[PDB]
């Protein structure tokens, strides 16, 4: 494992160190997404929780074509206004329900340390 918990403060500035490897070590489902919301990066605990297989899914654009369901005031509002404003730190539950069984799920997005990239953290609850 890498030892990260979810939530943790500085997990910026963690997971800044790795590569999509040690990625696939957290506890945690992970995905790093551009400012338009296309994904950079997609974890094997977040395949686990959704069904997505990691290598697939990677240059699609999260709101658009992968995840309709967070395609709302709710997810990506937020996530929109994180973008435009350069910041962006908040936690919220939220169910995923596009093409799986609805699965409730903690979701932590972050602003990454890098410039125009974000993090969306997930746990299932
Ligand atoms: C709603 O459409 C949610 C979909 C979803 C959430 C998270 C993922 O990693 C993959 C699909």
């Amino acid at each position: 494992m890498e030892h990260v918990a979810f939530g943790s403060e500085d997990i910026e500035n963690t997971l800044a160190k790795m590569d999509d490897g040690q990625l696939d070590g957290l506890a945690f489902g992970a995905i790093q997404l551009d400012g338009d919301g296309n994904i950079l990066q997609y974890n094997a605990a977040e395949g686990d929780i959704t069904g997505r297989d990691p290598k697939q899914v990677i240059g699609k654009n999260f709101f658009k074509d992968v995840a309709p369901c967070t395609d709302s005031p709710e997810f990506y509002g937020k996530f929109k206004e994180g973008v435009a404003s350069g910041n962006l730190n908040t936690m919220f539950e939220y169910t995923f329900d596009y093409q799986m069984t609805p699965t409730k799920v903690k979701v932590h997005m972050k602003k990454a340390l890098s410039g125009d990239s974000y993090w969306v953290f997930v746990k299932r609850v």
